[PDB]
């Protein structure tokens, strides 16, 4: 029941349409992956904080929040491995109440690893529930 | 050069994806009237709060930032009557560094109404250029 925080790197945000074509975890590995040779992708160093209430998105200079999620506005979390790449990607779909849509969220998990994370976050959800 | 804050209604956030079909300003609105229809268009009272370097969303109650803005974000703000409606609707585009895709985000302006705060709003666009 605690509060935890790990360095990762944001790779890319983008929304769960009812038209895009984005419909699994493949199509949606698929569409980073074409964003990349897009150059749209550009990691960006974060702070992922988890609690017992929410996830939490910070910058690891100024130290503020950037995006915060309740964990009831979490869908899923996984600790994915796109073809072509090696290392876990750690995959978040969020459903923030103000949106229309739901959002899936690419981060790499760095030195610790996204399937920490995963589990931490996973874990954060379970007691929630 | 100041700081200023009003209350809002927000109606709606939803993304412009590239396969959407919301390219006007008019399906835009359309979009709302449609979401509407479908039971998924709620008014929540928030604080929109201008200053020199950034538009701000916050919990009335709470008082804490619901999301941010820099200023550089902001890719158009406007005072906008869909058909259908009699008072005036704050249209706000914006694309957030770590999104993917672009937002639109509709509010009540109540009583100071959508055209004032599309001129604050403007006018701190305009000094940050
Ligand atoms: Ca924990
Ligand atoms: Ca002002």
């Amino acid at each position: 029941a605690d509060v935890s925080q790990y360095h990762v790197n944001h790779l890319v945000t983008f929304c769960l349409g009812e038209e895009d074509g984005v419909h699994t975890v493949e199509d949606a590995s698929r569409k980073l992956a074409v964003m990349d040779s897009q150059g749209r992708v550009w990691a960006q160093e974060m702070l992922l904080r988890v609690s017992p209430s929410q996830v939490t998105l910070l910058d690891p200079v100024s130290k503020e929040e950037l995006e915060s999620y309740p964990l009831d506005a979490i869908v899923r979390c996984d600790a994915v491995m796109p073809r072509g790449r090696s290392r876990s990607l750690l995959l978040l779909v969020c459903q923030e109440p103000e949106r229309a849509q739901p959002d899936v969220h690419f981060f790499q998990g760095l030195l610790l690893g996204a399937e920490l994370i995963r589990e931490d976050i996973q874990g954060a959800l379970q007691n929630y529930r």
